């Protein structure tokens, strides 16, 4: 429903891109007081409570955000460093990244990169993954990610949402195919 997503659209950048210009402070481990997360979201929606936003985490289906005693927190897509849990994803054996063509020089010599985020965000879902890629132009591709070569390689891939997984980057032997 439409007044669920607008105000986990806003808690998701507040949390990942600028907090401070919100007036609130994460600590190491990117987590703010949900009160004064709470007081943050109504100077924009003064319909909203903190029992409301108690039930987006718990109901957001991607994983996006994680509560723990009274602060809260983005589980990934941050733009500041922060400290994650490091649940390491083992089992995966392909990974997702999907991106515009027009990145393809880059990616295919560089490999992936964290960008203006802290990590490289990859999926193990195929879809979600182009659906990402679209967001940055109309022509994607599909990266298909060798989970076991970033391993090898020392790259621990972490277990940040449903889908969505974190790596510090991707190195191009990794990226087995651009599709
Ligand atoms: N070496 C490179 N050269 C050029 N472009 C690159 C390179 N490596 C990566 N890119 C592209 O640089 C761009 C970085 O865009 P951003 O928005 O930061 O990353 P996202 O698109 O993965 O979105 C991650 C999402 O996952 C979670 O939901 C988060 O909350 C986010 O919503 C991509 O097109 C990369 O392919
Ligand atoms: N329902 C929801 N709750 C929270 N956040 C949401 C969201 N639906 C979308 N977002 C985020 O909005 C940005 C633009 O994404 P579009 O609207 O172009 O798809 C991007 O966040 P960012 O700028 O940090 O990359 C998305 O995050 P996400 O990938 O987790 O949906």
């Amino acid at each position: 429903k439409p007044e669920r997503k607008r105000v986990s659209k806003l808690m998701a950048y507040i949390l990942r891109h600028s907090p401070e210009e919100f007036g609130l402070r994460p600590d190491v481990e990117g987590f703010v007081s949900l009160n004064e997360l709470v007081n943050a979201l109504k100077t924009v929606y003064p319909e909203v409570t903190e029992e409301f936003v108690r039930e987006i985490v718990e109901n957001d289906p991607a994983g996006r955000y994680e509560i723990r005693g009274d602060r809260i927190r983005a589980r990934y897509g941050h733009s500041f460093p922060v400290s994650l849990d490091h649940e390491e994803d083992t089992e995966s054996r392909f990974l997702y990244h999907g991106t515009p063509r027009r990145n393809l020089p880059s990616i295919l010599k560089e490999g992936l990169k964290p960008m203006k985020r802290q990590y490289v965000h990859v999926s193990t879902d195929k879809i979600e993954a182009l659906e990402t890629g679209r967001r940055h132009g109309r022509e994607v591709v599909l990266l298909v990610i060798d989970a076991e070569c970033l391993r090898k390689r020392g790259f621990k891939i972490y277990k940040a949402g449903k889908n969505v997984r974190i790596v510090e980057r991707v190195p191009p032997d990794c990226i087995t195919l651009a599709v």
